[PDB]
């Protein structure tokens, strides 16, 4: 292995192993609200997470992921810019070394303290491995975190982090309801983009919610107590695990709202 978020293996280095990290449809991007255009063709997002089945949470050395049972048409995303149905497979966050940075997307260059990614794959490709290779293979729902009042539905995630502090540690994480991580409004921006980590595959329809969720400083401070390293190795706090904005190139960001 090799890539990370360090000075010598970070975002500026990724293209050497993964040439598409310098591609035409890379994420994240800065969402320029001048540029972004209202598109009445877009429909309401449909987020159906009632039957979502979480399984476990894992520190993989880059972030922590909550994994779902994507076996049945349980938790699905559809509508908006999407054709057909996309199944929730995992979520994770990117966050900073302090509250003024951490998000991957930015809005008129404004950074948030963190960004949540709910990752879904297009059922027409049968499984995630096949889907990730296609231009319309994934849908990622991105949600900004700003520091304020606490988010009750995040508390179960924050409280489990102490038990998966180092790379490779996992914990059971059943009956977690990701609907508790959503803001009131589903107003969104959408554009075609990529995974924001290697292999940087250009397989993602990005749906970035205009409304952030508020989380408390205590909650986000718990993110920063995780470690990039494995147990018994020298301590490297897991912070600033975000990729900065990439060139928009020949893409238009559409808004679902006026
Ligand atoms: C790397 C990317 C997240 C990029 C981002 O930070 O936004 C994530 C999202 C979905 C992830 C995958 C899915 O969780 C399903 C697989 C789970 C396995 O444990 C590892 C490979 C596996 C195939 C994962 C690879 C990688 O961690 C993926 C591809
Ligand atoms: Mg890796
Ligand atoms: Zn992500």
């Amino acid at each position: 292995h090799h890539w990370g978020y360090g000075k010598h293996n970070g975002p500026e280095h990724w293209h050497k192993d993964f040439p598409i990290c310098k591609g035409e449809r890379q994420s994240p991007v800065d969402i320029d609200t001048h540029t972004a255009k209202y598109d009445p063709s877009l429909k309401p997002l449909s987020v159906s997470y009632d039957q979502a089945t979480s399984l476990r949470i894992l520190n993989n050395g880059h972030a922590f992921n909550v994994e779902f049972d994507d076996s049945q048409d349980k938790a699905v995303l559809k509508g908006g810019p999407l054709d057909g149905t996309y199944r929730l497979i995992q979520f994770h966050f990117h966050w900073g070394s302090h509250d003024g940075q951490g998000s991957e997307h930015t809005v008129d260059k404004k950074k948030y303290a963190a960004e949540l990614h709910l990752v879904h794959w297009n059922t027409k490709y049968g499984d995630f491995g096949k889907a990730v290779q296609q231009p319309d293979g994934l849908a990622v729902l991105g949600i900004f975190l700003k520091v304020g009042s606490a988010k009750p539905g995040l508390q179960k995630v924050v409280d489990v982090l102490d038990s998966i502090k180092t790379k490779g540690k996992s914990a059971d994480f059943t009956n977690f309801d990701p609907r508790g991580l959503l803001p009131e409004s589903l107003d969104y921006w959408t554009y075609p983009g990529s995974l924001t980590t290697p292999p940087c595959l250009e397989s993602v329809t990005w749906i970035v919610l205009k409304e952030p969720i508020s989380v408390s400083s205590e909650q986000v401070s718990k993110f920063r107590k995780l470690n990039f390293n494995g147990e018994g190795e020298p301590e490297e706090p897991m912070v600033d695990n975000w990729r900065p904005a990439q060139p928009l190139k020949n893409r238009q960001i559409k808004a679902s709202f006026k």
